[PDB]
């Protein structure tokens, strides 16, 4: 009973099963027999013994069937819940791509009223909120000064009562933190509402606390394209208004000059320089998209564009990035410091290319000559239709949330399909009653994705509850060219982004055109 039960509360049948095919009668996975598995089911495409030979030293716990190069089905299993066999592709978990782009040719990680820890009316402010974003990976950040006590100017949200926290004391923190999570080059986007003389005061404390790091002066031969991410490795540089205002920030200011959108036209005329900048709400965004599109989109190619939240969310909450990025805009802000779907697919999306921050936007958002707009979808390179199958087999210690110790979760999931508004869909499983520990679903789903170069697939795990909204269990998104086929793990993530070190969603996935 004791084997019994410890083995059979260990006991995953979807595992034997999968072994079993795998392996057929033998106990053993040989080599060849790995790697038609990794062919066959996986899907790898670097498949062959050199693949399963690494897997087995890595993952197999028999000394026999290490050294007799075999797998068992513990080393299957540990294979399947290691990195590798991750749904999220460990290859992309490293910076893999073209880092020698100008800047307006990657998705930019950028947060909006970064100082912000909840808010915008009267929540706090703190060097706390910057910390926290650059560790998650946040390349473009921003500063909203204003005079303060002492000629020190201080950060806080203008004209609420947000807590105010020092210009100088957030310099420090950027300079800290600046690039623990990546070399590439952050932003400062400062909102200089701030006397002339605590401007000067401003630029003193940039120039003493940044150092070197800051980027003062144009690269050599940067002059018809913005610099790469590779050509700014290392460095800090600001965005805002250049020449009211003292030339000792104004000079500070080389690649981002803050702009007021014009238009776009691009003949040398009109649609502003590569080193010009526009902001547009989220409102006027939706609108320049509803009606532009390709116009944005083609403006996009050698130009760097903000979004910011509307107004309206004094709340804090987020709207949904991909709606922006399908128009090529690279610096979307979001509110780092709110937890939703939004920040789940924002930070999914930044765990690719390493997350270092700066993921390169697929091709034909790179052509200037694209014909391109997510909203009316002709013919052309972005389409490339897919047929996805995920099968969500089962769950592994679900993270147990809310109740302290009086239920059990009653887990169901739901997938989803974020990209073009054709391709939004989502569906969702049943509901098992009183289980976290091994729910077991073995429900299929299907879906068409048109543009996959801007999908994203997302797991998300609930607490179904027929008295009250259904808790958040955990959740992972996939950008779609970094979703693994075959059988995998889908390691879920916190409402904070944080790893659940042994929460996992077995399943099947398989890609098809
Ligand atoms: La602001
Ligand atoms: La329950
Ligand atoms: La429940
Ligand atoms: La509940």
């Amino acid at each position: 009973e004791i084997e019994t039960f410890y083995k059979m509360l260990t006991q995953r049948a979807e595992i034997d099963r999968a072994f079993e095919e795998a392996a057929g009668s033998a106990e053993t996975l040989s080599v060849e027999r790995l790697v038609t598995f990794l062919q066959h089911q996986q899907r790898e495409e670097e498949a062959g013994p050199a693949l399963a030979l690494s897997l087995i030293e890595r993952y197999e716990p028999s000394e026999t069937a290490k050294a007799q190069r075999q797998m068992t089905k513990d080393g299957f299993l540990m294979y399947l819940l290691s990195a590798d066999g991750n749904a999220f592709s460990l290859a992309h978990r490293r910076v893999y791509q073209d880092m020698d782009q100008p800047l307006s040719h990657y998705l930019v990680s950028s947060s909006h009223n970064t100082y912000l820890l909840e808010d915008q009316l009267t929540g706090p402010s703190s060097t706390e909120a910057y910390i926290r974003a650059l560790c998650k990976g946040c390349r473009c950040l921003e500063l909203d000064c204003w005079d303060g006590p002492n000629q020190e100017p201080i950060i806080y949200h203008g004209y609420t009562f947000t807590s105010k926290i020092l210009f100088c004391d957030v310099l420090r923190a950027i300079r800290d933190y600046a690039f623990k999570a990546s070399p590439y080059p952050v932003i400062l986007s400062l909102e200089n509402h701030c006397s002339l003389e605590q401007q000067r005061v401003m630029a003193r404390h940039l120039r003493a606390i940044l150092g070197p790091i800051l980027l003062d002066q144009p690269l050599d031969g940067v002059t018809t394209s913005l610099p790469s991410p590779e050509q700014l490795k290392g460095k800090i540089l600001l965005k805002g208004k250049k020449l009211k205002l003292v030339p000792e920030l104004s000079d500070m200011i080389i690649y981002c000059k803050s702009v007021h959108f014009g238009g776009f036209s691009s003949p040398g005329t009109s649609g502003q320089a590569f080193y010009e900048m526009a902001s547009f709400s989220e409102s006027r965004a939706l609108r320049l998209l509803q009606e532009s599109g390709n116009g944005f989109v083609r403006h996009n190619v050698s130009c760097l564009s903000r979004i910011y939240p509307a107004g309206w969310r004094t709340d804090s909450s987020n709207y949904s990035p991909v709606e922006m990025w399908n128009g090529g805009c690279q610096i979307v802000a979001l509110n780092f410091q709110t937890p939703g779907p939004e920040m789940d697919v924002y930070l999914g999306c930044f765990q690719d290319n390493g997350g270092c921050g700066y993921v390169l936007k697929p091709a034909f958002l790179r052509d200037p000559n694209t014909t391109f707009n997510s909203r009316a979808l002709t013919q052309g390179p972005w389409w490339r239709p897919e047929r996805l199958r995920v099968r969500i087999i089962s769950g592994q210690q679900l993270p147990k949330v809310n109740k302290n110790k009086n239920s059990i979760v009653d887990p169901k999931v739901i997938v989803e399909i974020h990209g073009v508004g054709r391709d939004t869909g989502s569906r969702q499983t049943a509901v098992i009653t009183n289980n976290g520990f091994n729910p077991r679903w073995d429900m299929e789903f299907e879906f068409e994705v048109t543009v996959p170069d801007l999908a994203l697939v997302r797991f998300m795990v609930e607490d179904y509850d027929s008295s009250s909204k259904n808790d958040f269990i955990g959740q992972s998104t996939i950008p779609w060219n970094s979703l693994k086929q075959g059988y995998r793990h889908v390691h879920l993530l916190s409402k904070n982004g944080d790893q659940h070190p042994s929460a996992t969603l077995f399943v099947k996935i398989s890609i098809q055109d």
